[PDB]
């Protein structure tokens, strides 16, 4: 049981303590949960139940029932159950916006002072109201000034009252929210955390809790078999024995679980995790290991998709390059075989673009150039690797793939570009880079520059949120990938890192949840 050991990882998937009795039980519990979501309940209680389903990682199992139940509730006119109740108003606002039902920010106007625009100080001791308002605020869009105020107000109040909470469970939840709001958290990681918290909630539904545990374990058995296959692949490539990129495979896979955790997306997940392992490896090639001439050759080979001069590179750079080449061809081929469309031109292209972006960073370094923040981000949203990961994910999942469709996603329209910019700046804040560039450009202090970059995180999120209520040429699951890579970034770049990481990996991928 060591997350970093490939003997152990390569064995993962041989045995599973998940039975076909477990699977039958799960089928029966799923049917009762489905009935609870669709069945009668008071509306607030129903919202709280649907929120709990989502938090336990189960929205993927019940999305239709959840949307149907919220639609019913949204079409009420009977509104006495929420109007003037901040907790109810805020929960409704969030779950409706999350599920594509618009609610205006002015539902919160009655809790403001009509003069100052400040929220009323009488809210300062409604903990659950403040919490729900804080969580809701992250569903806001650009220009929704009441929600911006709601963030700053609820953040300051929750910080003030955290230590005054009596309920240990509510206190843990508030602490958790102030670290990251729910909207920014990675689904699968939050699910493992929330199962334990939910078990201790007073309103806890034991049927739902039991289903959540069992489903978690069943899903986890697919992940273990994936990890097995990926670790055997990775050891097959020899790249585990490289100087650099210690733990790159399992780091990549843990990030991939943030992007997409569902069992039916297992083959796509494995291919994203391969690409990710290669991104982090090759990034080290370009950042730490290769000479400028070696990197120029690596980039030119990739740009031409032509490995004739590959032997000019030393072994430790030639191996990563050929593995990138072979895996890119494998993934494009999968698209041909499974989806009807040869994806090799698109995997080659995004790798070429990414190495070009690495090459530009290496040239800035070598020549002592200080880019502006905009100049840096234009390149760095590519170098972070998410255009590569996201275009690949689209290739593998879009229905009826065409050159026209792949060309559009590969051109990085705003929705996609927002995601890539976020992943880059979140990574940079988690510590050349965003903050220092903005410092160089404006003379700001570190503190002020960091606040600026944090503001950019909030702004790009608002743009993501809004892009989600508008019609898109994109569908599920790509729509979810695009959000969930950002949540993955937040989760792994909060500011011992080793033991926190290992604990997440062990608790989410390695140890099952004990069932009585
Ligand atoms: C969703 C998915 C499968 C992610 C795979 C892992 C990937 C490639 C994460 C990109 C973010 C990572 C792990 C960056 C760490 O690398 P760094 O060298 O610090 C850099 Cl931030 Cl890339 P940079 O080289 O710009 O300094
Ligand atoms: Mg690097
Ligand atoms: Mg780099």
């Amino acid at each position: 049981a060591n997350l970093w050991d490939y003997d152990f990882l390569q064995s993962l998937g041989r045995h599973s303590s998940v039975t076909e009795e477990h699977v039958g039980l799960a089928e029966k519990l799923k049917g009762e949960v489905k009935s609870l979501i669709t069945g009668p309940m008071e509306p607030l209680a129903k919202l709280e139940f649907i929120d709990s389903v989502r938090r336990l990682g189960l929205k993927y199992q019940f999305e239709t029932e959840m949307k149907e139940a919220l639609a019913n509730i949204s079409k009420d006119g009977y509104d006495s159950w929420w109007v003037d109740n901040l907790r109810a108003t805020a929960l409704r606002f969030r779950l409706l916006r999350e599920n594509g039902i618009f609610v205006p920010q002015d539902v919160f106007e009655r809790f403001q002072n009509k003069e100052t625009g400040k929220f009323k100080n009488e809210l300062c001791e409604d903990v659950k109201g403040l919490l729900n308002l804080y969580e809701a605020s992250f569903l806001g869009w650009e220009g929704e000034d009441i929600l911006d105020e709601a963030r700053t107000f609820s953040t300051a109040q929750l910080k003030n009252v955290e230590g005054k909470i009596s309920s240990p469970n509510l206190a843990k939840i508030v602490h958790h929210a102030l670290d990251l709001p729910l909207h920014w958290r990675a689904i699968r990681y939050e699910a493992r955390w929330f199962i334990d918290i939910y078990e201790d909630e007073e309103d806890m539904n034991p049927t739902l809790l039991k289903y959540a545990k069992l489903d978690f374990n069943i899903v986890q058995s697919f992940h273990q078999a994936e990890i097995g296959r990926l670790a055997r692949w990775w050891v097959g490539t020899g790249l585990d024995k490289l100087p650099f990129a210690r733990n790159g495979l399992i780091q990549s896979y843990m990030y991939a679980i943030g992007m997409l955790f569902e069992p039916h997306l297992g083959e796509v997940r494995e291919m994203e995790a391969k690409v990710g392992a290669l991104i982090t490896t090759i990034d080290d090639v370009y950042d730490v290991y290769g000479t400028m001439e070696e990197l120029e050759l690596f980039t030119d080979i990739t740009e031409r998709w032509d490995i004739n001069r590959v032997d000019q590179l030393p072994r430790n750079i030639r191996m990563p390059l050929l593995t990138m080449f072979n895996t890119s061809n494998d993934i494009g081929y999968w698209a041909l075989k499974e989806r009807g469309f040869n994806g090799i031109p698109y995997t080659a292209k995004v790798w070429a673009d990414q190495l070009k972006s690495y090459t530009k960073e290496a040239k800035w370094f070598h020549e002592g150039h200080k880019p502006t923040l905009e100049e840096y981000l234009e390149n760095a949203l590519v170098s972070i690797g998410f255009p590569n990961l996201l275009v690949t994910s689209y290739l593998l999942t879009v229905d009826n793939p065409t050159k026209e469709k792949l060309d559009y996603v590969d051109s990085l329209p705003l929705f996609v570009r927002a995601s890539c910019i976020l992943c880059r700046i979140i990574n940079d804040l988690g510590t050349l880079k965003s903050i220092q560039c903005y410092m160089n450009e404006t003379g700001a202090s570190q503190e002020v520059a960091r606040e600026h970059i944090e503001g950019l995180v909030r702004m790009w999120w608002k743009r993501l949120n809004k892009c989600l209520f508008e019609p898109s040429p994109f569908t599920e699951p790509f729509l979810s990938f695009t959000i969930n890579v950002v949540r993955g970034s937040h989760f792994f770049y909060q500011y011992n890192a080793e033991s926190w990481t290992k604990n997440q990996g062990m608790s989410v991928l390695i140890h099952p949840i004990t069932l009585d």
